[PDB]
């Protein structure tokens, strides 16, 4: 079983690689991380292995979801710290996902009832709703496109958030590019309606996530950074005229980011020749594919060197020792899409039974 043998993720020896995906599951509330977080990733870490948290606001305005963690106060800081000793107590590794929804959001989430910041003013289409905190399913509005100086300053957001997250412990960071949220607002074709120098071009439609890794890998380092993207998702109108070539375009700017610092990016993120080994042959580093795979999928994606590690999602949510099960090859449990987004710290949380 190759999912079994160890891996060098730059200074991070891991001993398997089964990888926990980042999973939104709004249990950290009023945005405060909260014990049972703590209980519920030292449940899943393991000796060695690699753990990615859900999601993590920036700043005040990056929000699109109820109760999910920030690391952008103090006090943020302070709890995340517990829960990160708690998982480094088991022996696993854990960067936490900084995370910008970007037009993903609403007025009951960000400050004042403002309207969300992207990089266009064409809101979410009408075929996607948001969960709002009372569990209902609300309209997306109307985003504010920013300009080139609020840009910065969300660059900076992101910037102190992951000297926040190395503060709080974490071994390093995962930047969101994914699922149509901020980032990939910027990425994708189909909402990056710019014509300044942050759109048009796939250079100038690339030069956000390439100044927001940059100055990640600046802050704490190349080798403590992440990033995933997800070129060929459709998620909340994220489409892209040609996914491939923006996926190659963004593996570019990463392999140029990692020349001009001497040192490699902790890994490469992406969640869906294959879209994912033509990435994969790509990108001079680690790499992390993601997306509906199972055990023996996984297996065949390290065995055949389509990827350095695999990322389990719902999995992970119903399965705490999934990695004992997949060196088992133990039978896996349900999971309750039900309980995915509630509050409650214990139901469909931590009471998903162990072997
Ligand atoms: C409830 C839930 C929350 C998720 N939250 C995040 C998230 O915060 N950030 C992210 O990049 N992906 C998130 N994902 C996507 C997963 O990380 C993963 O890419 C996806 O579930 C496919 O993995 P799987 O088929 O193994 O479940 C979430 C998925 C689910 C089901």
């Amino acid at each position: 079983n190759p999912l079994f043998s160890p891996y060098k993720m730059g200074k991070f020896n891991l001993s398997h690689r089964v990888v926990l995906a980042p999973m939104t599951r709004c249990r950290a509330l009023n945005n405060i991380p909260q014990a049972a977080l703590g209980e519920y990733y030292e449940q899943r870490a393991t000796a060695g292995g690699f753990l990615i948290t859900e999601g993590t606001m920036i700043s005040p305005t990056s929000a699109g979801f109820p109760h999910v963690p920030g690391i952008f106060t103090k006090e943020q800081v302070r709890e995340w710290k517990k829960i990160v000793d708690v998982v480094h107590a088991k022996g696993a590794v854990i960067f936490c996902q900084l995370w910008h929804v970007g037009r993903a959001s609403h007025e009951v989430y960000q400050p004042a009832g403002a309207a969300p910041i992207s990089s266009t003013e064409k809101p979410i289409s009408n075929r996607w709703r948001i969960l709002m905190p009372d569990g209902t399913h609300g309209i997306y509005p109307k985003p504010r496109a920013i300009g080139t100086y609020e840009i910065s300053q969300v660059v900076e957001d992101y910037r102190r958030s992951a000297l926040n997250a190395i503060e709080a412990g974490f071994d390093g960071i995962e930047i969101h590019g994914a699922h149509g949220y901020l980032i990939d607002q910027f990425l994708k074709d189909g909402i990056n309606d710019r014509t300044d120098e942050y759109g048009g071009s796939l250079a100038n439609r690339c030069k956000f996530i390439t100044q927001v890794v940059q100055a990640v890998v600046s802050a704490i380092g190349a080798d403590r950074v992440g990033v995933r993207v997800s070129p060929a998702i459709d998620h909340l109108d994220a489409m892209d005229s040609n996914p491939l070539s923006l996926g190659l375009a963004v593996v570019e700017r990463l392999n140029k980011i990692q020349l001009h610092s001497g040192s490699k990016l902790a890994y490469l993120h992406v969640t869906a020749a294959r879209l994912m080994r033509t990435l994969r042959n790509a990108y001079q580093g680690t790499f992390i594919c993601s997306g509906g795979y199972t055990r023996e999928l996984g297996i065949e994606a390290v065995a055949q060197g389509d990827a350095d590690l695999v990322s389990y999602g719902r999995l992970f949510i119903s399965n705490p020792d999934l990695v004992m099960r997949i060196k088992l090859n133990a039978p896996l449990n349900k999971y309750n899409r039900k309980t995915f987004y509630t509050q409650d710290p214990v139901v469909g949380y931590t009471d998903y039974p162990f072997l």
